[PDB]
């Protein structure tokens, strides 16, 4: 038989990394 | 015969991009 | 009989952005 279709999609990823430092106090 | 299986799943997207800036400094 | 299992999927949804960064200097 012909392959079969595209499977589903990935699964989630993780959060990226923290931001940067705030601005001074 | 029939069409096979689906496939597996994807992968994961890549590496997320930075949170924003923190709150500001005491 | 049944034939071979399809390509991979695409990739997941996108990579949230990381937490809030800390806090600034002193200030």
């Amino acid at each position: 038989g012909p392959p079969g279709p595209p499977g589903p999609p990935g699964p989630p990823a993780p959060p990226g990394p923290p931001g940067p430092p705030g601005p001074p106090g």
